[PDB]
């Protein structure tokens, strides 16, 4: 599909066995998602944009499918105020930006 | 031109005679560049990231080419870690994401 960019470009994806609604986010290297329990080991970062750097917790080689688009990578949990897909997930998804 | 995401977003950028480089950031609502001098007048603002709020200046109906397409809108200047731009420029130079 095609997303213009009037209004946010939110989209429902799916991880850990539940929905979310996620911002698509070419700005944003990682996938930085709201906090959640899930499983497995995972370690520590920081992650910096506008207003300084959170804490987040590393997680790898999971599954999100986005639009029913599966991809497989690096997930950053922690006090995030939304869903942001990053680069790293959206190239897998074939996503670009056109002008 | 279609942009693939493997790398950053980055675009050559000219704003006031100034020619810089920015990040098309879908996730930003705003245009956000980094400390500059621009002229006219000036309103104090503020804006949240993921690290928190910043105090920008806005600088309303400000003329910039974005790799060679001509937008007129709203730019904040403050500190940033890097310039961003953000929907209210990438949707007047006509810019979708395609996936
Ligand atoms: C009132 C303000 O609302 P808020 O709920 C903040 O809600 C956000 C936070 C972050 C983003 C993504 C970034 N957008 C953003 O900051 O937009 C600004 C500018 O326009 C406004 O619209 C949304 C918030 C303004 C941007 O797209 C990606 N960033 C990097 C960029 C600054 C270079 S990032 O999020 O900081 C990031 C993601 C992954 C990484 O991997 C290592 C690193 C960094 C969207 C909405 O309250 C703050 C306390």
């Amino acid at each position: 599909p095609q997303i213009t960019l009037w209004k946010r470009p939110l989209v429902t994806i799916k991880i850990g066995g539940q929905l979310k609604e996620a911002l698509l986010d070419t700005g944003a290297d990682d996938t930085v998602l709201e906090e959640m329990n899930l499983p497995g080991r995972w370690k520590p970062k920081m992650i910096g944009g506008i207003g300084g750097f959170i804490k987040v917790r590393q997680y790898d080689q999971i599954l999100i499918e986005i639009c029913g688009h599966k991809a497989i990578g690096t997930v950053l949990v922690g006090p995030t105020p939304v869903n942001i897909i990053g680069r790293n997930l959206l190239t897998q998804i074939g996503c670009t930006l056109n002008f």
